[PDB]
């Protein structure tokens, strides 16, 4: 049973921008996917402060970044907080109405696409080098769920009948054809050395057989 929704128009609008703006930078994707990932651990972190049965779902904390180039995916999982069903369909859990409005204020104002990050819209960054994401995600109060959009206007959801994720979140980015040295293992470790130094959880880079 798989559930098609409309973007909302000005998310519409944000993702035709990133799809289409020529912008060399692409590879800051990275650092706004990791950084959503350390949000998401820091949530659950300060719930399991004073409730420590919010970590029964998974005691470890950490991002782990998964190239697969048979499939050309690149894989971002985390066990943060995870996300509601209500949080994915509510554009995975951000404010992106006003969030949209501010950036598209910036950009004509000087600021580039890099700084998407701090407009709580950076998870869109991905469809800078994925022609389609899915979303995978558990929150401690709802099922398991996938997100899946190639753009174009629409998304969708359904139960996901995958691999259990215990609590969590897992982006798959399914690259476009010309994106594919985001699987080198190399190139991975240099943008995570330049832009994601200081994130303050474990971050696994997985090699290939
Ligand atoms: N080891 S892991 O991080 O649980 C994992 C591996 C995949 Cl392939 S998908 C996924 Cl989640």
């Amino acid at each position: 049973e798989v559930e098609t929704f409309a973007f909302q128009a000005e998310i519409a609008q944000l993702m035709s921008l990133i799809i289409n703006t020529f912008y060399s930078n692409k590879e800051i994707f990275l650092r706004e996917l990791i950084s959503n990932s350390s949000d998401a651990l820091d949530k659950i972190r300060y719930e399991s402060l004073t409730d420590p049965s919010k970590l029964d779902s998974g005691k470890e904390l950490h991002i782990n970044l998964i190239p697969n180039k048979q499939d050309r995916t690149l894989t971002i999982v985390d066990t943060g907080i995870g996300m509601t069903k209500a949080d994915l369909i509510n554009n995975l859990g951000t404010i992106a109405k006003s969030g949209t409005k501010a950036f598209m204020e910036a950009l004509q104002a000087g600021a580039d696409i890099s700084m998407i990050g701090q407009f709580g819209v950076g998870f869109y960054s991905a469809y800078l080098v994925a022609e389609k994401v899915t979303v995978i995600t558990k929150h401690n109060d709802d099922e398991q769920y996938a997100w899946e959009s190639s753009a174009g206007g629409s998304f969708t959801v359904r139960t996901d009948t995958g691999e259990p994720m215990g609590r969590g979140t897992k982006v798959i980015l399914h690259l476009k054809e010309d994106q594919t040295e985001y699987l080198e293992e190399r190139r991975i470790k240099e943008i995570v050395k330049k832009h994601s130094q200081f994130i303050g959880y474990p971050i696994t880079l997985f090699v290939e057989k």
